[PDB]
């Protein structure tokens, strides 16, 4: 049987978790249990996988599916069927999938590079002009980023998130409707159909982006295009799925290089070896090699997005010993716990150490799943690593970066993990 922490009569496991902190919570209670337990709620089970073994079992596509069964069903309800919030066997997934696949390839990140300079080039200029000793939110700064960047090179919209004091409408709507799991999920379908309006009439100029794709190209297989109510739920995917992690990503790649001067140190040698103009080119982009192993060892200590949920095909059994009846358990994969295991990773597990991926073939995959696992995983891995690794080394072209309070890392969960309350200072360099 599948270990278990304890039970209180009505309140099942939930007197050992905090509501407001499920994935640390899950990580106290793995390091009480280990590779697998299973946590009784007053309404359900969930199965937590960690331990890396168990973790590829459970990854294998033949046996185990992507689940939508807990927070993502709530993201569904503005989120619908789109490549986020559908089931695989669901007909508008494979459909989208195949559609949208070519244009998150890191070739395609070609032709979104420009836009995603003009955001950044947004944000090094408001840190330039920052007065003497204003201090920087991180992650609002990040997130104001993330967010238009997604906007820009996805449907080629401008949220303006550096000309606001308060962000979007859309952004504090949508967390509304997550702070849930109506009034604003209609209004952001009706600002998503207002863009897909303004495209799909007078539809003239080459775009070129993800909005003009899905307006264009048919799904090979059924030789269909993705119909309008769900390119409406794409672009909201897209917004959600992006924004939050890759924000998170860049916050937390800002924590570790602040708490770690000698890749800091490391990271400035490359920057300035490679970033010789004043915007960065693709190629560029790329040959900043140390500072994606950077992001690779952030994803790994802290997963922005801290775990993902599968459901069994057939009655089936892990490990050799655990049982899982067909489709019925939940099984949450504990994202921060696998990158921890120490039998994939060895013992320096908390040591910040972007040379872990130095060497590719050492990388202990199927112990590192930051982007989901299989066909179900990220399509905006490539988005999302490039796009951070531009706005990574640009901050490290122009700003020398203060840690002026000393900050404590405070792990705040909303739906992704992000630092909480980190702001610190800038210099010009
Ligand atoms: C650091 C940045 C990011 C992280 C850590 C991340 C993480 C993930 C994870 C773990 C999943 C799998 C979820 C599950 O299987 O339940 C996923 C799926 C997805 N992500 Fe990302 N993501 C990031 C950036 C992005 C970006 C930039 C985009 C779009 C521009 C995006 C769009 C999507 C979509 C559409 C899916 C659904 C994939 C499918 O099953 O078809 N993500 N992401
Ligand atoms: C930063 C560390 C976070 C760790 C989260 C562990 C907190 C939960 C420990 C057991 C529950 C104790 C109180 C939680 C609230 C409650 O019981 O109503």
């Amino acid at each position: 049987a599948i270990p278990q922490p304890k039970t209180y009569g009505p309140l099942g496991n939930l007197p050992l978790i905090d509501k407001d902190k499920p994935t640390l919570s899950f990580i106290k209670i793995a390091e009480e249990y280990g590779p697998i337990f299973q946590i009784q709620t007053l309404s359900d089970t969930i199965i937590v996988v960690s331990g890396h073994e168990l973790v590829a079992e459970v990854c294998d596509e033949t046996r185990f599916d992507k689940s939508i069964e807990g927070a993502l069903a709530k993201v569904r309800a503005f989120a619908g069927d789109g490549l986020f919030t559908s089931e695989t066997h669901e007909p508008n997934w494979k459909k989208a999938h195949n559609i949208l696949m070519p244009t998150f390839s890191q070739r395609a990140m070609k032709d979104y590079h420009a836009m995603m300079v003009d955001i950044a080039v947004q944000l090094v200029q408001k840190w330039a002009r920052l007065n003497p000793n204003e201090n920087v939110d991180v992650p609002e700064d990040m997130t104001r980023l993330t967010l238009d960047t997604i906007g820009l090179c996805g449907f080629n919209y401008r949220f303006n998130s550096f000309y606001r004091e308060t962000p979007h409408p859309f952004i504090t709507s949508m967390t509304r409707a997550l702070d849930e799991a109506q009034h604003d999920i209609q209004s952001m379908f009706s600002l998503v159909d207002n863009i897909i309006a303004e495209r799909k009439s007078s539809g003239d100029q080459e775009e070129n982006d993800l909005l003009s794709r899905m307006l264009n190209v048919p799904d090979p297989e059924t030789g269909e295009k993705l119909d309008d109510e769900n390119i409406r739920f794409q672009i909201i995917t897209f917004l959600i799925a992006g924004h939050e992690t890759t924000s998170g990503l860049l916050s937390f790649a800002i924590y570790f290089l602040l708490k770690n001067p000698d890749k800091l140190k490391k990271a400035y040698e490359e920057v300035d070896r490679v970033l010789t103009d004043p915007t960065p080119t693709y190629q560029q982009v790329m040959k900043l090699k140390y500072m994606r192993m950077i992001l690779n060892e952030s994803l790994r200590l802290w997963p922005t997005a801290p775990a993902f949920s599968l459901y069994a095909k057939e009655d089936t059994v892990i490990g050799g010993k655990y049982p899982i009846k067909k489709g019925e358990d939940r099984i949450s994969v504990l994202i921060p716990q696998l990158h921890r295991d120490k039998d994939a990773w060895g013992d320096n597990v908390e040591e910040f150490q972007p040379e872990r991926f130095e060497e590719l073939d050492k990388v202990p995959h199927h112990a590192y799943k930051p982007f989901g696992n299989g066909q179900r995983a990220c399509i905006g891995m490539q988005f999302a690593l490039h796009e951070a690794t531009l706005v990574m080394g640009m901050l490290l072209q122009h700003f020398e970066l203060i840690d002026y309070q000393n900050y404590q890392l405070d792990v705040k969960q909303t739906l992704t993990l992000k630092p909480g309350d980190f702001k610190i200072r800038i210099l010009p360099r």
